[PDB]
């Protein structure tokens, strides 16, 4: 048994910031502080406005990304697990949820903007992560890249949910997974994004 009166409800994801790509500077800005972050997961009433592609998420414990492409917002499920998100009228349902594939979705914010998936076949693509750094990574396989020059696993930790770019700006990929060896990331797993439109088709 279990006293259910006081059993309580985990909080919603929130918006707490964005990558800025919308210009020719790539830089991370935040929009929401600590404390406003806290209220607005236990509520899931958000009423920031959302601009841009990649988001800066969090929970009461832990910070990532979310993309959005074709109108979903996209993030890892190791991150979000089956959390609602916060949004001006109040928390919204997970519209996708794989565990198998590490991969949640929720509609996309209305001001939010979308990649598009690459169909361009390039395996010269770019990992954006939290902190507006853009990453050289070659495509390796097809849900795995590496980096051109390797580091500390600490300089990608809280960027799961970011995208992986073709050369024009595609989507190719949502960032999942470190190769990590003694620390040094060498190469980065990723949810291609034809597995997203399967998804999104299935
Ligand atoms: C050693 C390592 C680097 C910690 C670990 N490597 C690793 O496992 O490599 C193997 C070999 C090649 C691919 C991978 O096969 C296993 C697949 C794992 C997975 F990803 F599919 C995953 N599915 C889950 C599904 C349900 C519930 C939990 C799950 N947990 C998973 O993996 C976990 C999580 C994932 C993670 O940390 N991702 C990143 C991240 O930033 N997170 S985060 O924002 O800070 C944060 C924790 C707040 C959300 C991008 C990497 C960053 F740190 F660089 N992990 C462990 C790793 O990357
Ligand atoms: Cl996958
Ligand atoms: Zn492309």
């Amino acid at each position: 048994g279990s006293h259910m009166a006081s059993m309580k409800k985990k909080g919603s994801v929130v918006i707490v910031g964005r990558i800025n790509l919308s210009g020719d500077t790539a830089y991370a800005q935040q929009t929401r502080g600590e404390e406003g972050c806290q209220e607005t997961s236990q509520t899931g009433r958000d009423k920031n406005q959302v601009e841009g592609e990649v988001q800066i998420v969090s929970t009461a414990t832990q910070t990532f990304l979310a993309t959005s492409i074709n109108g979903v917002l996209w993030t890892v499920y190791h991150g979000a697990g089956t959390r609602t998100i916060a949004s001006p009228k109040g928390p919204v349902t997970q519209m996708y949820t794989n565990v198998d594939k590490d991969l949640v979705g929720w509609q996309a914010p209305q001001g939010s903007r979308s990649l598009t998936p690459c169909t361009c076949g390039s395996s010269d693509l770019y990992l954006v992560t939290r902190h507006a750094d853009v990453i050289p990574v070659r495509r390796r396989g097809d849900s795995r890249g590496s980096l051109l020059s390797p580091r500390p696993i600490s300089y990608l930790k809280g960027s799961s949910g970011g995208p992986l770019l073709c050369p024009a700006g595609h989507a190719v990929g949502i960032f999942r997974a470190a190769v990590c060896t003694r620390g040094v990331a060498k190469a980065v797993e990723f949810i291609p994004v034809e597995s997203l439109e399967t998804t999104m088709r299935a």
